[PDB]
This record gives structure tokens, sequence and C-alpha cells, in this order.
């Protein structure tokens, strides 16, 4: 909705203010030579109380970062939002963040001095100096930087000096928008995993699935005491989330046929559709991978030794652990699964759409996922930045980036495209501070995602426009979920 | 999803195309006309209470004949309950005097696999009115300029229930707001007067100043001065609201003063009303100022000894011909504009009471800083986008323009300073004309009585299109971020 | 909520008006000697478009009834409700009802003449004379008859003369409140059936359950061609609802152990808890029923002939068909299942409460069912009538019905209770017209239901009060479901 | 479920009992007092903006010392988000000046198994304020007069953060509305004046009639007459709203007229204000009528030649001692009543602006027939039931009464005409006194400064209890059907 983007706009402005004035987050003593700041979303793997954003402060010469959790309040929430924010800021410090920033309207109808009030309470009662307060006047949504010059610091913060272990700089997200690990998971996999969780919630007495005798025999050799299901699904707990993982993994991905190592490579296909609908995905085989290489490995290794190979090429156990981490991460980031593991209303809704309209590759399913990526994945923020920056360039000069064609007439080329994408990128990293550094790659993950979901056109670029955004499609995504 | 009204407009356009492709959808075999064209438009507020989602007008080889079909559109979000509403709504529309009615409803719901057949069956079994058609639709393609093209099928045709005019009615799907006379503040003050009078219909009456009452009695010896100076004859609720609003807020005692006379010299008083201009710069003016120099022209003809003071009063109340409107003519035209806009914004009932939306507008003006506040401007913009149907208009312009420039980004341009292409004012007029031809001949969402000035000025003022009127590769630059805010508001 | 009870109050008043004036539903010709009218809920087995109520008109000497479907509108719905009502009235006639009655506010803020408007449209366009229009002024909720004298007929109806086949008088409900068939179904059964429907919606490829070899062999003799599962679950379609029935029946009630006829009686128990939580319920055995009687029947009948007996004592097939009809009826009446068979939001919610708070016998589960019976089962109407009638009797004379005790002091006895219950009953049948005729039984089903759910106290009666209603408990039930 | 406020009251009562059973919940080992009693009450509107769900007052063996704990109650319906709100709310309460704060939150949520431990941990780790206690609860038993008895456990105690008064503050959980001076119409007109002034703070000022301005100048030669006759000195927003409301609606020019003099004869004018009486019979009266015969007493002392006209004006503005309130004394007491009720109904901000609820009340009066309409009466009744906390009061009376009569239906009765039991006025006073002893000593929801007249009259007038004051076997007969409507309204 509107709230997610506005928090992103304010987080960008906070990051800019700390770069302009490091004394907002540092005491007079310990002022560093150079600090950089950048805003990002909060990774779902962090604790329950979710922040509106994170601002990372990096120091010159170090490899560590100090992270500030951001809480953003709108007037529509009313003055009750102030007391929510104070509690949330204490929650963010309890979670382990070096600081927290409360960003709230400069005045309300009821209250002339809301930020002064929040500052007073923090000063009088809390005694935590790691919580900053910022107040704002209404943002300019025509700008690339809607909150530029419209946010003042009413209370600075100081990072708690009793911090011996500092956060690594390469940790955490580097953009405000969510990067999906674009290889292992699919729309169909989210659908089936939620389906298994709905199945297990209705029949907790469900019998564990049975492995083939050759597989169960092989597990006996490598892990003589271990339970074979726990072994090949790489689980140790019996919690709800791990059990659903077990059924999902053995039912949908590592099916009996896929767990067949050789026939020679068997050419097995899983039961999980690729997003492109052409076929079902493949696990451990297809090129010269595990099954095909082990077939070649048997030119000499024994037949029994092949099972040890199956369980820098990931085996069944290693892939099961990484794939579990992916689907767990993504489902939480999309807010489709509770921390406890039950499906949320949104997770149930996506599952319902898939069940009603022909599965995870249906238009209704693709459209609901896209709407989730726009709101919950914060691609609305990203689209706003690309739009306002592009409009600013092209309103000034509609022929920007074009190159002389045969007659001298301008044409927007692939070189034009790459120059324009690089300008957008340095603008996002240096001016807006909405992304950080850890090539025709600049925005490949974002643009492929956006194009696949219909938010940017199959034509990658057009003269006078840049990335041709299907804004009506984005408008529709913004409207969903009531 | 998109806007409910916009989806209704997309369906009305597709229905109008379907009637042109197959006139047997609304005509019996013997009733086949020589040539039939159809177009979709909004329903005028002046029509009955049960408001239709749209109107489709059918013209034949006849010269002055038009046949109107009232359209009701249902969304799955309304649920299976909407189907029964639509049957009742369709009967309401025929009762209002429409020749036919069309129900446009989803092909399936989660609850019910066969909704349109249900409506056809119920109409066949019980209603016995053959003037109601049923159309079923699959989800629209919002990528297209014509989202329902080929996605709507007729499940039940209609037959026209047996004088009619063709030059009558609105000619666009989007509403034309009457430019020049009314403002947000006027809508607000008028709704406040109607709410005050609704609670206290008896006690108040306005007081004219004595010189004016003496002047009216000499101009119109028998007429009641209030009825005279407000140009009213009825005693209906809506008329009394007008009388109070006119004298309380616009033709106030100061504004009704034709001239100031000091020591043989006549001068226009410089009166200002109590109604803010939309731009917030000052209060608005009547009979004086930059639009109407009536008082200044009268004072100059008194100072030159061309006219008596008695003749001056005649000119003030009666106007000066060419061009300069008098009090009575201004009151009557102002009453007609403000009545029309308030009904079309659906802020007022036919009875004259504020609607829920009029109440919501009034409350925003009262609490958040008046009719020129950001909250009031946002509420009006949302109303124009939704109730005025500019969401459908913006979609048409966007898709039609994207279709041109995606194929050729230099479309319409002309050789400029370096020889380089330039999108000029000529380019704009060529592009606007192509948009007109598509809107009337391909989409069938407008008909002939060239510019789009009224629409674009309104959209520009509420921030939905850019302050620059055109850009190369784009045409009219639409601010969809602003459009999102208006769509989400829910009036 | 408030709407359900108000429709019941208006339906009672409509039934009273037709008794006072049969010309409201009969033309001048064909005026009958004597007609009686009574209001009831609409049985869930009737079509999708559900009426707010039914009013039954019975004629003297006949065994047939003419039924009027009632649609009630509130001002809070606004004038849009009028056009809804016209369409609904046409829907009710299409469903096969002899007449329909639209009951709407006498005026709205917007509209001075709403009932005149509805009458005009019906007259001008519809041409159906079987639809009546009634208008009302605000009801008096202190009265036993809140709409008494406050409803006028703006448009009468006439029953379509082209009706050769008349509805039987013994058909349909005889009360405004829902009677649950108080023997075969339980809270646990609704819970498990919804659970099976949630299971099957997630895995439609689910394998059919397997019968014991002796059972499958026996089915081969009685129904040589029939599929044994379809045979013992007594199903013929393959629709969603019938399949969920099959899994539910074989998983939960006719389990493998319960399907064991003999060991002698086996003493099998099902997997469905009784509402009292003491044990699981029993099917076909326990007294001298099917299993025990067939054991006695084998004193002579063959062992093979016993299977024919198993499949006026209902067998497996006969009980499966009647029990299916019960659970189908009740779930639809509670609005927990769509006509298509998918669980509704309320059905899912009840299932969720049972899953989260310890099952169908939990307080949260009992409380949600009770809240459903108060609103969806319309026991709010019934409680209002008992309350206002009782208060009227006892406010007049607080010692009403008491009998002289040892000292002459009044005591409210069991005879006092039965006299008071009978007065309430004739008042409900003769004055309010909210129940019909097809003993210490007067309200046994309603009171047992109400007491079990905590709406009336375990003490059945008290002096000065009558049925002691726990009105605070009813208030809480009225508030749920947002 | 029940009402959110009622559940908060049930928890405050149980907290107060828990402190009496274990004073170590709020006192350090060295801070153990001689004897401690605790009671729950509402928080007075005169306290700061962040309003608590309740107050628990602790009295020690000290004579004038009271220690107040601000209570915040969270429901599962508020979700895991309410936990963080409560931490912030608790800090707000200590900042307001309370000695301690208590968070009362569910033992589990669907999302989170261990909510109260979360709050304890966060407070321990970051806040560093030991004056905030955390209590966890299992679902309440609404069958009981004490629904949380034994169902609330202390997860974190508090220690009182280091003058204090004991005779201060409200003495009941339910709010006492000040009877006699204000009406629904007064609340409505006052909110309208504040909304008008909020939009136009500059332009308006009220005009006193000339005789009164001359009289004030002679009585108070230096004082500004408006400040004098409205008994104000400040220029705050709330004060200006008072001045306009007083002169526009109550002490109108007619009502400010002390006498009418015709041919040597003095008479009370028979003025009526512009504020309706609650019963709708007439407009209300000031200084005249059935409550105050001040004008009649002055006119009778003029006619008897006991006093001058100058002395008559002194008596009118200054009152007559016994008993008869003058203009200034009436203005000051009326201002204090209306300010208190509006703040306690939460219809006005401390700043003087209408709240969302004040706006909702005003809109209902404006659109649905004024402050005495069924919709306005229903909105007020819902406010008293919810914001005034009479839902908890009714639950206490109901359960306490049911407990008595279920054991003995003839409880309190006395031998009547036939020898048969009768529930008499003596029975009622005995039963009311037992209710008092339970409310103060068992439930701890009221404390000593006998009748319940203020509460019962209010409840009776809004239809929540019966017009007959008592009935055998019942006590006070409660109309739970009416109570349902009020609970469902959501202000």
């Amino acid at each position: 909705y509107d709230h997610n983007a506005e928090a992103d706009f304010a987080a960008s402005e906070v990051a800019r203010m700390l770069v302009a004035d490091p004394g907002l987050c540092y005491d007079a003593a310990s002022l560093p030579a150079s600090i950089s700041a950048s805003a990002s979303y909060e990774p779902s793997a962090a604790g329950w109380p979710k922040a509106d954003g994170l601002v990372s402060v990096l120091e010159g010469g170090t490899s560590t970062q100090r992270a500030i959790a951001l809480e953003y309040k709108r007037p529509q929430e009313g003055i009750h939002g102030l007391l929510t924010a104070i509690g949330q800021a204490h929650g963010y410090l309890h979670k382990g963040y070096s600081g927290a920033a409360i960003v709230i309207p400069g005045r309300y109808s009821s209250h002339p001095t809301p930020a002064e009030y929040v500052r007073d309470v923090l000063n009088a009662i809390s005694g935590s100096r790691a919580i900053a307060v910022f107040s704002y006047s209404p943002p300019d949504t025509t700008s690339p930087t809607p909150f530029a010059g419209r946010i003042q610091c009413v209370r600075p913060l100081v990072f708690d000096a009793g911090r011996v272990h500092l956060r690594p700089a390469n940790q955490g997200p580097k953009t405000q928008w969510v990067h999906m690990r674009e290889g292992s998971t699919t729309r169909d996999a989210f659908f089936r995993f939620l389906q298994v969780a709905k199945r297990l919630s209705a029949d907790p007495t469900a019998p564990r699935p049975t492995l083939r005798s050759e597989l169960v025999a092989a597990i006996g050799r490598l892990a003589p005491g271990r339970d074979p299901i726990e072994y090949i699904t790489n689980t140790a707990d019996n919690k709800f989330l791990t059990k659903v993982w077990q059924f999902f993994w053995l039912e949908w991905l590592a099916t009996p046929a896929v767990l067949t190592p050789w026939k020679s490579a068997p050419g097995a296909r899983t039961r999980i559709l690729r997003e492109d609908g052409t076929d079902f995905s493949q696990l451990w085989e297809g090129r010269v991978n595990s099954l095909k290489e082990t077939i070649a490995g048997m030119l000499n290794i024994s037949e029994a030794q092949g099972w040890e190979a199956f369980v820098d090429k990931q085996g069944v156990r290693a892939r099961a652990h990484s794939y579990r981490e992916d689907i767990d991460s993504a489902l939480a980031q999309l807010r489709w699964i509770e921390d406890d593991g039950l499906p949320t209303d949104q997770g149930y809704r996506f599952m319902t759409i898939c069940e009603r309209y022909g599965g995870a590759n249906s238009r209704a399913a693709i459209d609901y996922m896209g709407a989730t990526l726009i709101q919950t994945g914060r691609y609305a923020s990203f689209l706003h930045y690309i739009n306002r920056l592009s409009e600013r360039k092209f309103a000034e000069n509609p022929l920007a980036y074009t190159k002389p064609g045969p007659g001298g007439m301008p044409v927007f080329t692939e070189e034009s495209y790459w120059e324009y994408l690089q300008d957008l990128e340095t603008k996002l990293t240096d001016e807006l501070r909405v992304m950080r550094k850890v090539v025709r790659t600049t925005f490949q993950v974002e643009l492929t995602l956006l194009r696949n979901y219909g938010f940017v056109s199959s034509t990658r670029h057009r003269l006078g426009v840049g990335i041709p955004i299907d804004w009506e499609q984005v408008v529709q995504a913004l409207n969903v979920d009531l």
C-alpha cells in the first residue's frame, strides 16, 4: 500500500541525514573519520517485532556495521502510534540492533508537539540513549526523494558502547526491495508446501512416508542409528515446521522416482512445475550433475559407494538443507507463514487461488504473487525511484542516451540502455542511499522479476521512457488485500 | 483489481461494440434497422434516483431517434448477492423510462458456477419483461485499450419496449464539470446550508439591505425581493437552500452593492464574496473583477452622465448586452451549475439533502482546514477519478498512447533545431485528434455533438497529469502515483 | 446479530396480519373459510437464494400449505436494499414459493415513499402479483411483539392460480428457531467432517481407503458389480461432497474396528467423541442392536448371512445414508459448508478453534457453536420471546404459578414450571404465530440445547423469573463474527 | 466476547485484590507497609492525554497517602502488536506522574506462546524502569461477579518510583455524570461552536445588548463585559469556545434580561435558552423557572420597593444567599460541568478540539434530527455504557444479585397483605446496601468518600434498567437487550 513506500522514502532520508551529520548517531567523542549509511528492508530471519526498515552505518576502514531499526508512523494511525513506536523501538533494541529510529509526523490535529512528547518520555523514563526520534512534514511524492529536506532530528541516538561484537558489513540485505534467491524455489513449491502444512494441520497423526528398500538400506550404512527420514530430509527436531518440510520434501521434490540414482542417468522429473510451465523441475541430474556423474563414476567406485556420493556438487542431504532454508526464508519474507509455521491468511489465500484457478502457474496465482512482491516485497519503492529518476532525465531531454542512427536520427540502443541503467544505479547508491555494494547485470534480478510479473514490458527499453513500466498493472497490485 | 466504475465503463464500451457487430442483440428480427451505431456514456444526474452504472445509446437510420439501455455491472467482490440486486436494479431502470437494460455479471463466482444463466432463468420465469439483457464476462485484459473486447458474451438479448431524441444526453463516459462558476468552497458552503436548513427548516430567513429592497420594489413592484434577487419561484427544499446560500455566501449585502457614491463620483465597491477561489489567492467576486466588469461599466456610465441611477439598477440586475451578466442571469446560471455538479458528484440527493459523500466532504472541510486544504483537494480528486469516471478516461489515453509510441517512439515528431525530432504543438494536435478518432470510432466511449481542454485542465489541476502538456514518446504524461491515491480513498 | 431477530419479529407480525386479513394474500374470489398462518425459518435444503423467513398459510379442511418467503430490509442497508429486495422476491418465486413478502422501512432519510416505490416498480414492470410489500415504523423491542401494530400492507399478493401441486402441510420447519436432530451428529463430527474436506481440498488425488478382506468379500456377494466403497458409504456420485463423505465415514465413524461385526458383540467404539466427553460414540451395537442381535441371530442364520444383516434396525448402508443427510443438513443450516461443499469462513473458523484449543469439546469450541446457534440458528428470537413474555407475567405478579408450601409460603414447583412452559407455548403458537403443531416435552429440545451451551442455567426454573436465562452469556454470543 | 472496557475493569478489580493478598507485588521487601487496601477506579479526564484503561489506588497505614498504578489491558483481538503498544503506554503513564504502571495481557496468542515473558524481558533489557508490572491472564469467567479471580498471575512485580493525597480522585470504576446542568443538546451545541471556532478562530466575536454592557460597566467599571458575563479570564481556545457557546446558546440576550418593566411593574421575562431539555418538552431556562427562581425573586423585591434597580443587577449577576445562583456563579459552574462531561465522554481533546467521537456525535445530531433524536439518544447510551464503564457496573449488579436470589428467591422480602412475601422499599434498601458492601469490600471497585441514585437514574433514562425500580426475585431489573445495542455501536 502507501505505507510501505512512505517508510522506504523516510528511511532513505534518514540514511542521508546521518551521512550529512554523523553526530546524529555518534557522541562528540568517538566521532569517526568517515561513515556511510544505506537503507534496506529487514531480513525475515530477524526476530518477530519487524521493523519498517534498517539503516546501516559503515565506518571507514572497518569491516563492521552498526544497524538502526526504523519505525515509521503515519497520521492516519493517530497519536496512539507514538506509544506504539516507543515500545517498538525498545523491541528493536532488545532484538540486538545498535539503535532505533522513530519517524513520526511533525504535528497532529490533536497534538502540536508529538516528537517533543516522544523525546520527553524517552528522556524521562526509558533512559535508553540508543533511540532516535525524527519528525516529518508531508512528503513530495513527485520527487525521487519525497522526504528530502522534510525530516528533522528531534532526538539523536548514541550507539551503546558496551558492544564488544560488531555486526559484519557483508551481512543483511543490501537493497530496500526483496531479492528472491532466483533458482531453487518456484511459485508451485510455495503452493505445495503450504498445501502440505494445511494437510498436516488437519491430520497430525499422519504416517511418515516410506523410502524405497535400497534407499532405506543405504541410510543404514551411513547413519546406522539415525532415523532414515530425518537423515534424507536433514531434520533433527520434531517441530511442526520440520515435519511439514519432511512431507513436502519426500512428496514433492525428492520423490521415490527422483530419489532413484541410476537406471546410466534415470532422467527423473520431480512433481514441482517450473514457473514457465514447460516441464517439472529436476533435482541432482540433467547435465553432468550427481546422477549422471555417478553413472560415469561407476566406470571404475562401487555400486554401493554411489549411494555415499548421492547422499562441490550438493548431495541429497546438502540440497535438502539449503532448499529448506530457501523456502523457509522466502515464505516468511512474503509473510505467508507464521514464525510458528502455520500458514497466514495470505498464505492460505495464495493456496486458495492456486486451488481454485488451475494452480500456481495461473494468471490469478501469478497476479497474487506479483501483488505480494509489490507490497510485501517493497518493489513499489523501487518502481517509484526508477520512475521519478527516469522522468526527471527524460522530461529534461526526451532524447537522452540516444545514439545517432543511419540518418543521424536518434535511436535508443542497448548501449543507451546500459548507460541509463548504470546512472539509475549510482543515483540509487550515492544519492538516495537505498542500496549498497557488497556489467550487464545492474538490475537483472529486479527487472526479470518485474517483467515476469507484468510490471515492466517485454520490450526492455524505449526512447523517451527508459524501462517501460506498466503503471496500470502496478496500480492494480497496489489495490489488493483490502 | 482496478476501479469498480472503470470496469463498468470497459464493459459498457464492449457492449456498445457488440450491438454494432450484432444489432439482433437488442432488436427483434422484424425490428432490424437500416444502420445502427452505439456509444457508451455516463447517466446524467438529472435522471431518476436509481442510478445506472452506465448508458449505451443506440442510433438508427432514423434522424432524431435514440434508444437508451441502462447498464448494471456486477463484480465478483460484490458476491452472489449482487445478482439479485441487478435484477431489481434493471427493473428500476426500465421503470425510470429507459427502453432497455443490460445486466453485465461475472461468468462464475466461487459460490455459483452458472450466475448469468441464473439471472436469465429468473427473468424468464417470473419477471416477464423482455427488455432486460444479460451479458456474461471473463476477466478483463487491462493491458488493452479495450479490456473486455471479445470477453463478453450475450446470454439473453433484449427487445426494446415500445417519441425519443438523439441530440440529448452526455456525449462522454467521463463527466464534464462545468468550468468557471463553482469552486470546492461553494460546494462545501452549499452543503452546509442544506444541512443547517434540514435541521431547522422553519426559523431562518435572510435579510436584504434597505436600499436594495427599495430598488427591487421600484424595479419589480409586486415581487418579493428575496425571490427576485435569488431568481427563484418555487418553495421546494432545494430552492430555499439556494436562497440562503446565495445571500449568505455569494450575493452578500456587500456584493449586492452596485456602486459606491462619494461626492458626485461613482466607483465599483470592490466587494468580495465569502467563497474562496480554488487557487486560494483571494475570495471570489460577482459582477466585478476579471471575469465580469459589470459594476465598473455601470459606474463609468454614471460618471459620464450617460445613465440615471434608476437605469443603473436596471443594468445591475438585468445585465448589459454585448456579454455582461446581471444579478438575475448570474443567479440562475450559478444555481444550474452548482445543482448539476453536486448531483453529478453524488454529494446531494434529488431531495436536496447531502448524501453520505456530501457529508464526508463537509466533514473533511470542517475539520482539516477548509475546502482548499490538501485533504479537501484529495477528496475532490478522488471523487472526480471515481464518480466522474476519469479512471476509465486515463486508461484509454494511456493505452491508446502506449500503442502509438511503442511501435514508433518518434511518432508525430517534426524536424527541429539540429534536424533532430521535436514533439511540437502541431504534434500534440495530431496526437490529440488520433485519440479522438479512437475514442469515438474504436472504443465507442464518445460521440459527436477536438480539444480535451476541459478534461485535461481538471486532471492537470488535481495532479493526475503533468503540468507540461506533452512530451516526446509519451503524449499526455500521466501521474499514476497520484491516480493510486485517488483510487484507494473510497468516498 | 440484531438483523436476524428483527426479521423474525416482522415475520411474526406478517403472519398475524394475514390471519386478521386473509385478503392480503387471497383475491376477493377464492377467499377461504379459515386460514391460519405461522412463521418459520427457511430449511437449508431449499435453494441458494435464502429467505429471511417463511410464513405458512394453512387452509381449513385441507392438508396443504401455501408458503410465503419473507425478505426483510433495515434502514442501515439504505435505499439500495429496496432493489435488492425486488430481485430477491423474484428469486423466491423462482425457487417455487407461492408468494413473497418484502418488508422494508416506511421511510428513509433520502426517500419519503420507499414502499410506494417498490410497489410501483412491481406493478409497472414485473407483472407478478404474488409479491407483497409491507412497510414498518421502528419496532418496540420491549414488547413480546415488537412489530405489533407497526406494519402496514402497501401491496397485497395473490397466490398464482396455475399451481396444481400444493405443498404438504407437514413439510418444512415448524419454529422460527432451528431444531437440531438431537441424536446422530455431534460437535466432534462437524469438526472431523470439515477436517476431511480441508484434507481433500489440498490432496484431491487422495487414495480411497481400503476395507477389510472379509468386508470387501461380503460386498462382492450383495452388490457384485458395485464398487465396495460406494456400496458401504451409500454413494453414487463422484462429486466433492460425496467423496468427503466417503473419507469421513470410513475414517471416523465406520472405522475398520467398528465395521467388525462379531468377535459375541465386539464392543467397538468409533473415533468420534460424544459431546459429553465420556467416551467415543458407538455405531450399530451397545444394547441389543445390529452386532449384538446378529450374535444372538447366530444361535441357529449362517455366519455368511450375518453380513447381509449387517449391511426395523438400520444397517451400515441405511445408517450411512441417513447420517449423511443429517450432517449435510446441519452444516448447511449452520452455514459452515457451501452448496458446492467447500467449507465457509465460519466452517473454517470452527475447525481452527477446535484445532487450536484442544478439540470440539473445548470451551472455545462450545462457545463458537453456541454463538452460531444464537445468530445463525435464530435462538435470539426465541430467547427474546421467552424473556418478554416471562417478564410480563412476573412483573405483574412476582409469585405467579407458585404453590402453597408447608407454611403457606409460595414455592415455584415442577408443576409451576410445567404450567408456565405450557402458557409460553400457547402464547408462541396462538398470539405470536412463531410456531405450529405437527407432556413434559414442551421445549425440551430448545432448553436442552440452550442449557448445554450455557444460555440457560442448570437450575431449570426459579420463582419470579421462570427459565433463568444467562443474558450476559447471550450478549457475548451476539457480539461474535464481527 | 464482552466489552473491551468491561474486561479491563474486571482485570483492574482482580489486580486490586491481588495487591491486598500480596503487597509485595508493588512494594520492595523494606517498603512493606503497615496495612494496605486497594481499589480500582476510572482515571479522571483532568489527567494527561495518554489515557489509561484504569487506575488502582493503594492506601497504607498512612493517613493521607495514596499510590496510584496506571493499568493497561490488552486483548488477543488487538494482536501481538498490542504488547509493544502497552510497553509504550506504560512509559507514558509513568511520565504522566503515576507511581506505577501495570500491563495486563493474555497468557498466549495464536502467533506467540509467551507474550508476558516477552514484555518482562524487554522491560528488563532496555527500559530500566522498575515501576512497571506485568500480569498475565487466562480467559475470564463472566459467570462470576469476579471474572478474573484466580485467573491473573503476576509475571513481573513493580516497585514504587519515589507528597501524595488520599481523598483525591474518582471513587468508582463507572463514571458519575454531573446531574442537573448539562444536556445532550448542550454537548452538541458546544461541540459545534468548537468546530466553528477551530475553522474560523479570527473573525467572530459576540455582541452584548447595550443595557447589559451599561450595567456591567457600572458593576465592574474596568472589566471587559464579555469576560465579565462569561466569567472567564484566559484567552485559550477552550475559553473562547465557552464564551461563544454561553452567549450564543444559553445566556442569550433574552436570557440575560433580568426583568421586564412595564408601567411601574416588574416581572420575570420568561426567557428560554436555545438548548433543549433532555425530555424534549421545552427549551431549558437559566435564573428562571423551576430550579432557580432568581429573576422572580428579584422582580418581587423591586415591586415591593425593597431594592433599587442597581441592587437588582447586583443580585442578578451575583446571586442571592439562602441558595440562588447568579450569572457569574452559574457560568463558572456550568463551564466546569460541561468541560468535565465532554472530556469524560472523550468527545473533546485537552486542546478543546472535538475528537472522532465528538465528531460522530455532532454528525448524528446534525443529520438524524438533533440531540433528542432516537439516534442521538442511542449514541449517548452507547457512550455511557462503553466510555462511562457502565457495562462493568451492570455485570457486577447482575452477578451479585443473581448470587443472592438463586440461593433464596424470597431474599429480603417481608410479610405482606396475605402474609405472602412482598419486596418492599425496605427490601430494596437492604439489597442496595448488600450490593454496596460487595462492590467495595469483595470486588474492590468502589471506596468510601449508599444509594446508587445517580447511576440508576442515568441507566433508567437510557433504558438499560427498568422503570420499576425493583422486583421480587430480581432486585434491579436489567434490560440486557438494550445493553446489547449499546455494546455493538462502536463509537
